[PDB]
């Protein structure tokens, strides 16, 4: 089969970003958008296929499905509060599994929402990922990218619950990143600009659309890449409970990772 | 200088997305996001120097910015939109003359609904050179004329040649004689597939009416397929094209129409538009078009100008 | 189901390296294989193109040297392989190979002579009739609207229609399907006021003029072939179903048979879904059997 | 101002021809002028570069033979034209872009990098910011794709600048490359030479890599990006390859970040001192 088709669940402000840019990067042959409001995903993906009909863009087949188009889709994207997100989880994927592929974790709490997909159904786990800190760490790329005019690409390392920037495996242009700067500084700067985005913007749907096509991309390509992404762990760091074509292969600063870790799970328990 | 600067106006559905399509395109060096709700723009702006951040995306500058960001910008795309004449008048009229009193010779592409309205607003009522000044007009039209036949008969959208003309709000007509899909006449394509249902010209545009319709309420909004026009046009003017496309601009006599603005075949190149093409309609078509002169321009009367 | 995409170039010459790295550029295939006679070459090439992909813009694309055996799972198979002659004993040595390995690929033809290449590969052989595709005289359509365009300083993509027949000779402009800006060509010089009126054979004639021109000039032409094989790829793999210029054997297209000859034809995932026999004027037709007269005669002198 | 952007492309060798495909196959530029003393082999790069642009999905990349005086709004200047002939290549072809531009970018990728680099910096009076040499760019492509394929890992996670491997300031994905063997140094530094070599014995030249480097400077001056990447330049303190920031306007600042090179100084000034 020389076609690519990627199914997104959800057809909102984050559904829309991520089928748009699927489009505009032309990283799948066939778009499906999913959604309870059968007339929004209609109308998104109708919008889209006229985008797609321009001149410079390929003829992606963008149009309202069901279920049904997971069965040969390439990757499956879905897009108090944590128990809410649980129980959507339970329809979406308990459809995904009736029909059959890489599934794409967008929808939030996001480490609560994998975490429910990968332990409640029986699906490969390396076919399960979710977006996880890449958010965060496109921010923190940002971050020091505007505080001494520098590419964010340079700015490596990665950035918990999507919470906590690991110092130590971080550095820019091959050297460690460090008036003076402040380590507290900058991450108080992360936790700022994500409540102010969401406050002042209503949503966040760009920069989950980007990390998402990221890791679409290292799928699709089989690039072996070393991302953070949102997988169960199982004894990583002393905490329990690479992106590829066939899913994920293999994995003051740890005091961070396991009050993290405390975190989710007390999410889990509720 | 090296760097491409394109200035959006309006914040909202529009003009987030011909923003962030603009940078998955990366179709220039800094975008700047203006809007009355500069929250909104911030926010957004925000939000995409996230996504430039990647590692597949060029680090484009995205920020909050005011009018004085259009002094240096290559592009201007604005998109802040809301009788319903008056008001976008209104609007095209504070912003157009913010861009005037800081610069002249960037590229203004209107996006604003109405879209021939605000093309012959900020066009007429100012001093702005008029091959500075586009609009998307129908081209969104033609997309979507373009997917009607491409679904209907399971061709590439692209083969579809031709254009709809006209009023980009509801006076759209698609100009038959100037169409044709993959070198063929459209019509023909029922005696290749061997399709018994006639293509009904008349059911195509109407077709095309409703999917508007539907699109804008169903989905509640119309900004995907908008904003790839828009970057269409954006790719004419920074790679010098010099492309004939149906954009919205006010018209000097072509086709015995004046001092209204709608949708006809211009070449758009680095220096805007270079040209108009007076392509030859058929007495049913340009009866068309003057059918979408008379609909702008009662519409323009109504709210004066 | 398979989240990779592989591309087999046959041929790691000018016109293979520029395919392969077109591809990369573009990021079409996950895995891209250089299959040539010269392995030094192909590892060469395909190692060289390793380093591109490795950009922090450039997908993880993997380049190496394979063998036929990777032809098995390879969605594309590109060929860049009494010169008709000599270039068939290649295509059905190659293509005895590809056959054996995979019967489900999309077989993309570029080497010259493309219509003789083509209806080797097409007829000696088992191999689905869909699934064999050639540029053809896509390419020639490239330099017709590259022509028209600076001529008139118009956008190429603005100039419709198709060149046809057979590709390197006689090849001919169908100006009965073409149409600048949704307009007749001959309407650009009332449009433009250009006293000196368009001549249509003279666009012919460059036409063939700037073939000959490249090979002399440049020593050979490898870009824009590069180019029409990945627009062809990308109408396999994004399912376009774009109706092409592409070469293929004729089964009664203008009551020609018997021969390969580039005729508009709608490419999809699968290949070739169907043929579009264009309503040619009585010139046309005539050039359309005369490029038939020719490559029915390097067929014959094989 | 002008909306489109001009860059030149000197020399349509194998180099500059896969230089000014990838700038048309990623539009990185409105207009390419591939100037040359075969204006045979120019206008054939270009003409057979200009039918690629005439496809559906590329841009309309003016393509065409052209001279020197392209090179007045040419907003960067690429140059693919022992060391003492090319020395005075580089001295001709430049004294004709400082006697008709003083604003546009110079790329350098003639042989030796380090020598032609120095050549056009030294003798003319062109902004030194506007001076930017490939260099060493396409070594760690190489790094990269030895320990990309070294451990079925992207290449794009290894980090980095080879200016010799500065194992200094290196990494994978952000851990020791060390644990990749878990789940030496000096070997893959003998395999970054040999195979250097083996692809110019085996393919003839090296154009794919080389190309797409310029183009990963094209991108970081295109778009102001101020990416720190290894880039070879006049040498002050600390011409050769040194970890530089690449800006719209050239080379802004250095970043200084031991005894390779010093070697490698030492083996450049003696190749000048030489011409
Ligand atoms: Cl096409």
């Amino acid at each position: 089969n020389n076609r690519r088709k990627i199914v997104v669940i959800g057809a909102s402000n984050v559904g829309s970003a991520v089928a748009n840019k699927i489009a505009d990067f032309q990283l799948a042959t066939e778009v499906v958008l999913i959604d309870l409001n059968e007339d929004k995903a209609w109308g998104e993906a109708k919008d889209s296929s006229h985008a797609t009909s321009c001149i410079y863009s390929t003829n992606i087949k963008f149009h309202l499905g069901d279920y049904e188009d997971c069965k040969d889709a390439n990757i499956i994207v879905i897009t108090k509060l944590a128990g809410t997100n649980a129980k959507i989880m339970s329809s979406v994927m308990g459809e995904i599994v009736k029909r059959t592929a890489m599934i794409i974790m967008i929808t939030n709490p996001l480490d609560v929402a994998t975490y429910v997909v990968s332990t409640q159904f029986d699906y490969p786990r390396n076919l399960i990922l979710g977006t996880g800190t890449m958010l965060e760490t496109y921010r923190f790329r940002r971050i020091l990218a505007d505080k001494y005019q520098v590419d964010p690409k340079n700015i490596n390392g990665y950035v918990g619950e999507h919470a906590f920037v690991a110092w130590s495996t971080t550095g820019c242009a091959g050297f460690p990143i460090d008036e003076k700067l402040s380590h507290e500084a900058v991450e108080q700067e992360l936790v700022q600009v994500a409540y102010d985005v969401i406050n002042k913007k209503g949503f966040t749907n760009t920069g989950i659309a980007m990390a998402a096509c990221r890791f679409i991309k290292s799928v699709l390509y089989d690039e072996h890449t070393i991302l953070p992404c949102s997988a169960v762990l199982e004894g990583e760091y002393g905490i329990k409970d690479m992106v590829c074509a066939d899913g994920i292969m293999r994995s003051d600063e740890l005091e961070k990772m396991h009050k993290a870790a405390q975190s989710v799970r007390s999410a889990l328990d509720g």
